[PDB]
Formats: structure tokens, C-alpha cells, sequence
């Protein structure tokens, strides 16, 4: 059956915020964590598995790391306001991390046009008011949250996940940890 504790696998938000999506992460394409995180471990996925129906997965990026951490939250802006999340998650962290190949805004572009998105689309969203709102809304919840590193995910707004807490000796087991956790957080 399974139980959770505050302090233990989440922590408890002294300044809770409203209106936030019900399960939201935080990440960086630059972050070493967020790669395992998301390419090796597939924390998200499993967790968006687990999760009850009507509840979705959000993901937000960060600015704060990197040369291009800006620009990687305005094009990530667009992959939300295009629909492409999923087309361009791991292309663009291979790009990011291992190939290296991203050093300019010109090249996280590629990583889109490559993944098959029209680049005349990419370009429009880019310059549109929508994205330019996505990339304050990332921005702002962040702040709101009082975010101090990445990966981070909160749950409706009240709750921090705290992987510190978790069985970190396997990582099948955390994995699976981590999973029931945010279910259990959000069923509450």
C-alpha cells in the first residue's frame, strides 16, 4: 500500500502559491542532473505513468544556467506553444550536453528544424506575444516557488519532491519512489 511523510520524500511549502499547474518541473537542457534525470533515469515519464488520469506533466525551464539559458526558455516557449515537446526533449539535450553542438541561438534552432519542425513555425512563435508570456510565466513561477536548483518538481502549487529523502542505493527502486510519491501528492 505505501505511505509518505512530510520532511521525508516531499517537503511542505511555507509560502504555498495557487493556480500553479498540478505537477510541474523545473529543468535545464545544460543541467548533468536534469540529463539523467530525463534521458537515463526517465523520471518523468514514469512519474506522468503513474499519475492519475486528467492530471498532465508540466515542464518549465530555467534561465539562470549556462550562456544560453535565456534563449533555450524562449525556444522551449515555443516547443509548448507549438506542441513539439516531445519531438524535441532529447535531441536538444544531446545537442546541449553531448555532442555539444548548440553554441549559438542560430544552432538550438537547428535542433528543432532537424527534429522536423518547420522552421517558418519555429520563427513565428519565436516573436509571438504567446511565447513571449510563456517565457515570463516560466520566469515568474520559479520565483513564486522559490526555486534554488534544478531538477525540481512541486505538486499542486503546496509540495516539494525531495529525492534527498528517497532510497537513492538503486535507482530502478528510486525511480519508482519518486513516482508513487507525486501520485500519492496529488490524490491529496
Amino acid at each position: 500500500n505505501a505511505q509518505i511523510t512530510d520532511g521525508k520524500q516531499y517537503i511542505t511549502l511555507d509560502k504555498p502559491i495557487a493556480g500553479e499547474p498540478q505537477v510541474l518541473e523545473f529543468f535545464s537542457f545544460y543541467c548533468p542532473h536534469c540529463y539523467q534525470f530525463e534521458e537515463v533515469l526517465h523520471v518523468s515519464d514514469n512519474v506522468r505513468q503513474k499519475l492519475p488520469e486528467g492530471t498532465k506533466m508540466t515542464k518549465y525551464h530555467v534561465e539562470f544556467l549556462g550562456p544560453l539559458g535565456k534563449d533555450l526558455t524562449q525556444a522551449w516557449a515555443v516547443a509548448i506553444a507549438l506542441g513539439v515537446e516531445d519531438k524535441i526533449t532529447a535531441p536538444m539535450f544531446e545537442a546541449v550536453q553531448k555532442t555539444q553542438t548548440v553554441q549559438s541561438v542560430a544552432d538550438i534552432r537547428k535542433v528543432f528544424v532537424d527534429a522536423g519542425v518547420k522552421g517558418e513555425d519555429y520563427d513565428a512563435a519565436w516573436n509571438s506575444f504567446v511565447v513571449k508570456s510563456l517565457v515570463a510565466q516560466q520566469e515568474k513561477a520559479a520565483a513564486d516557488l522559490q526555486l534554488q536548483g534544478v531538477p525540481a518538481m512541486y505538486v499542486n502549487g503546496k509540495y516539494q519532491l525531495n529525492p534527498q529523502g528517497m532510497d537513492t542505493s538503486n535507482m530502478d527502486v528510486f525511480v519508482a519512489q519518486y513516482a508513487d510519491t507525486v501520485k500519492q501528492l496529488v490524490e491529496k
